[PDB]
């Protein structure tokens, strides 16, 4: 096996490629239409589900820029949001690109709160979307909740100046929370799968115990998040666990295990995952595809958002 051939296990797994499809339609619109479309989608979503605000401890790297935006005049505030949306080269747009996904989301959550109470320049009353933007908004409102919040997250994440041409820069993330209190941990069960490596992957992720979790991988192993390329090697995979994978709740329900070539094992689990942004408000339907070597170490795992 190679990582590239490991990618193809269980090829009838149908992922939700409506998500990148919708994002690409979104990318065709004007900056102002993009901001207004998301505002209208956000407001509609808030009728039924509520974002859990992040702790102030996780926003320490964004706090000063956020207060700067609030104190700006309305026209400056609108220009900052447009700059981010167009991925313009401005100081705020560069700083934004050094932030982890959760810091970026908290930044836009705070702006959205301030747009509601009138502190930040709101979407003009009687704003009219272009016909193409109107079609995108309706499409987004039609997606199931798990796919809706993934479109919204991926829009937020892709804003800011292109990371490729700020060169050497420190990527910044939320504090690394200590592993969960032992008495506070739960024990997953999976109908049809008792493989100890897969159970330990689930339990350690649910406990935020990334030092233990990373030891489940081969040194050259890889993890592939939904709609992304594989992250290769223990060092990069551990950075991703710390930067992006804290406070998830994984609820695998059932799975199947099959031999693969050379005493490898290929395992597919389906279930739900909750993000801390929404808790039980949004249960995302996920698949996990593991390729495990004869010693029981993860050579490859893909995580798919299901159609
Ligand atoms: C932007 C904007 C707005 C503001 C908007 C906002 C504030 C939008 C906020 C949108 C939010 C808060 C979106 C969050 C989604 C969290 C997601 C998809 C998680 C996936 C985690 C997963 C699948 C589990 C993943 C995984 C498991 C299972 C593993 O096994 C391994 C790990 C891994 C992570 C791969 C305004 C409203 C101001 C209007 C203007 C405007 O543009």
């Amino acid at each position: 096996f190679t990582i590239d051939s490991a990618r193809n296990i269980f090829p009838n797994t149908l992922s939700a490629d409506a998500v990148p499809a919708t994002i690409a339609r979104f990318s065709q619109l004007s900056a102002e239409d993009q901001l207004a479309l998301v505002w209208f989608a956000y407001l509609e979503m808030g009728k039924t589900i509520t974002i859990a605000a992040p702790g102030a401890a996780s926003m320490v790297f964004a706090e000063k820029t956020m207060n700067e935006v609030r104190q700006m005049t309305p026209l400056e505030q609108t220009q900052v949001m447009c700059d981010l949306t167009n991925r313009a080269d401005t100081p705020i747009s560069r700083i934004y690109s050094t932030w982890s996904a959760n810091i970026k989301l908290g930044f836009w959550y705070q702006l959205g709160q301030w747009m509601e109470d009138g502190s930040v320049a709101p979407i003009p009353k009687g704003y009219q979307l272009s016909a193409n933007a109107s079609a995108v908004l309706e499409a987004i409102k039609k997606l199931e909740d798990g796919q809706q919040i993934t479109v919204l997250r991926n829009c937020v994440v892709d804003m800011g100046f292109d990371t490729s041409k700020m060169g050497t820069y420190t990527k910044v993330a939320e504090p690394v929370v200590p592993p969960k209190e032992m008495s506070e941990r739960t024990k997953v069960s999976i109908d049809g799968v008792t493989n100890p490596t897969v159970l330990s992957y689930m339990d350690n992720l649910n406990a935020n115990d990334f030092d233990v979790l990373i030891n489940l991988f081969t040194p050259d192993g890889a993890l592939q998040p939904p709609f992304q390329r594989p992250i290769v090697g223990k060092d990069a995979v551990l950075r991703f666990f710390k930067e992006e994978c804290q406070n998830l709740k994984l609820l695998p329900e059932k799975g199947v295990s099959e031999p693969a070539q050379d005493g490898f094992t290929q395992i597919k689990i389906t279930g739900k995952v909750q993000t801390p942004w929404f808790g039980a408000g949004v249960g995302m339907n996920m698949a996990w595809r593991f390729l495990i070597n004869p010693e029981g170490k993860i050579f490859f795992v893909a995580i798919d958002l299901l159609a």
